[PDB]
Formats: C-alpha cells, sequence, structure tokens
C-alpha cells in the first residue's frame, strides 16, 4: 500500500532544526547531512547556531531519523518510519536523567522536495544547576543501544522504550531512559509492525577545523528482531 520506501533506494540529503530550552537556557542547533537507508548509515554535521549549547552534546544525539534504518528484506513490512513518507510522522519522546531533569520533545520527520527534514522542540525542566548535564560533565563518547518497537495499533503508529548510558568524567555513568512515540502526519495506508529493535551506534567527532560549537556524527542503524520463518511453515 504505501510506497515510501522506494525514498530511500539511494542517498537522501538530510536536514535537521532544533529549537531547545533546558531550564530557561535558551538555544538552536542546525544539521545537515545524509543517510543512506541501504547501510543504515547517516552522516550529520550540527552546529549549535546561537553559539554555546547549555547541555552536552551527547545528550541530543537522539533527539536529532529512524527512517534511515537498515530493515532486512525478511523484515521490510515491520518498517512505519519509510512507510509514513513522504507526509512524514511525529515523534514525540520523554527522556529522563536519572536523578536529574528530563527532556520533552516533539518532533516532524517528513520530505520536503527531496530532502528529509526532522525540526524538533525540545523543553528540558527541573535540571540541577551543578549536575551532569547543565554542568557538562558527560564524556564526548560513542553512544549505543537498542531501540525497543512496538505497534501502537490505537494511534496508528509506533511506540518504543530504551535505556542509555553516558559516561561521567569522574568515572561512573549517567542513564538517560527514553519513552518514544510515532504517528503519521498524512491519512494514506502506513506499516504497523511486529514487536522487534533497532541496533543504533552513533561515533561523535569533531571537524578539526570548525571553532563553532559543533558535532559531527556517524552512525548505523540496522533492524532487527524478527524471525526469518522457520517455525511459521508447520510442525
Amino acid at each position: 500500500v504505501s510506497k515510501g520506501e522506494e525514498l530511500f533506494t539511494g542517498v537522501v540529503p538530510i536536514l535537521v532544526e532544533l529549537d531547545g530550552d533546558v531550564n530557561g537556557h535558551k538555544f538552536s542547533v542546525s544539521g545537515e547531512g545524509e543517510g543512506d537507508a541501504t547501510y543504515g548509515k547517516l552522516t550529520l554535521k550540527f552546529i549549535c547556531t546561537t553559539g554555546k549549547l547549555p547541555v552536552p552534546w551527547p545528550t541530543l544525539v537522539t533527539t536529532l531519523v529512524q527512517c534511515f534504518a537498515r530493515y532486512p528484506d525478511h523484515m521490510k513490512q515491520h518498517d512505519f518510519f519509510k512507510s509514513a513518507m513522504p507526509e512524514g510522522y511525529v515523534q514525540e519522546r520523554t527522556i529522563f536523567f536519572k536523578d536529574d531533569g528530563n527532556y520533552k520533545t516533539r518532533a516532524e520527520v517528513k520530505f520536503e522536495g527531496d530532502t528529509l527534514v526532522n525540526r524538533i522542540e525540545l523543553k528540558g525542566i527541573d535540571f540541577k544547576e551543578d549536575g551532569n548535564i547543565l554542568g557538562h560533565k558527560l564524556e564526548y563518547n560513542a553512544i549505543h543501544g537498542n531501540v525497543y518497537i512496538t505497534a501502537d495499533k490505537q494511534k496508528n503508529g509506533i511506540k518504543a522504550n530504551f535505556g542509555l548510558n553516558c559516561n561521567i568524567e569522574d568515572g561512573s555513568v549517567q542513564l538517560a531512559d527514553h519513552y518514544q512515540q510515532n504517528t503519521p502526519i498524512g491519512d494514506g495506508p502506513v506499516l504497523l509492525p511486529d514487536n522487534h529493535y533497532l541496533s543504533t551506534q552513533s561515533k561523535l567527532s569533531k571537524d578539526p577545523n570548525e571553532k563553532r560549537d559543533h558535532m559531527v556524527l556517524l552512525e548505523f542503524v540496522t533492524a532487527a528482531g524478527i524471525t526469518l520463518g522457520m517455525d511459521e511453515l508447520y510442525k
């Protein structure tokens, strides 16, 4: 029914625009890059264009396009994200930082011409000014984890949950627990999946020629967790 997956057979330019406010510290982030869902591969560069990010870059990675996941052939009928294209979807999260504040995010991800645009509003509340987040105590390290997706038939979309560890300068870890929901923007058909997960690896780096507050991201996202069918033939 949807043919949105056809939009992702090659390299697709990506634009990200975030407007944020954490504890009243307001900021903007813009990013550009491209994604190649054939390989689940994303390459992006972000700048905090208001000048100075008031939270650590690693806390914004997950908020700053799972439509670029590589869904293996045997599980293509479980890719909600591309099915919603080009009209797109709303992705909303609440992200809890253990013993600290939370982010609430709302984004729309959709095509604008041939560009895949993720536009986000982020509100963070109840942070400690001397905590690991407003205090910039997190290391600028790789992030990896599994995003566990389930259908949400009532909303014609999906939910997901996951937990990530952020390494603190002092050696400990800062947990960031994510709750997610996605719903289509359009009224057309979408694919509602069986339970599965996205295996995501994000590598964070710096452009050695870039003096502005920024992040270079190289990421791989691969779907998994649907069986191949040996148990679906009979006994």
